[PDB]
């Protein structure tokens, strides 16, 4: 389930990190415009810069931190709080989270591997409303 999951993501998660976050970035391309140094690399061009593994790594730790805090799937206002706050996220609206769960959900249903997919968009339709709620547009 959503717990096992989280353990099989952070056994080896720079590679979900990196996979998830690619399927993301080649299923919305407009969204890649807004990661500079990504536009006009492959995947596997990607895949051999420092600073794709470290974010994709740190982004999918504090997704996990958040997934693991969560009750039932519905994350802490607090950590809502601290995803909207970042300087780091202040372009962003929550069609942006949206659309990485859309794409993460279309991954781990196509995985070879028992995800329990429901869950996973649960928890980021649940995400998205705590993003609301704590103040993002
Ligand atoms: C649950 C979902 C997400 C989490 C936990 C998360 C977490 C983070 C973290 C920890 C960083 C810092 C990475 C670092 O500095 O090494 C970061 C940076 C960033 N995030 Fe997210 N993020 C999420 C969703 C999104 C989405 C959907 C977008 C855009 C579509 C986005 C855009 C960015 C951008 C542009 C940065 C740039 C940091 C920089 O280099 O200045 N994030 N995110
Ligand atoms: O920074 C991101 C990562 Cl590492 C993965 C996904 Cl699915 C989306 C984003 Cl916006
Ligand atoms: O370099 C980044 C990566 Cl690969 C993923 C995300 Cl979400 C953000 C940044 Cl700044």
């Amino acid at each position: 389930g959503f717990k096992q999951d989280i353990a099989t993501i952070r056994g080896d998660l720079r590679t979900y990190a990196q996979d998830i976050f690619l399927a993301f970035l080649n299923k919305y391309p407009d969204e890649r415009r807004n990661f500079k140094n990504y536009v006009g690399k492959s995947d596997q061009e990607l895949k051999s810069m420092a600073k794709f593994g470290d974010h994709t790594e740190k982004v999918f730790n504090l997704m996990m931190e958040v997934a693991d805090r969560a009750t039932d799937c519905v994350p802490l206002a607090s950590d809502a709080n601290t995803l909207v706050q970042m300087k780091q996220h202040s372009g962003l609206t929550t069609g942006n989270f949206e659309k990485l769960f859309v794409a993460l959900v279309e991954y781990m249903r196509a995985s070879g591997q028992s995800f329990d997919s429901q869950s996973w968009d649960r928890f980021g339709k649940n995400l998205v409303s705590a993003l609301s709620s704590a103040g993002m547009k």
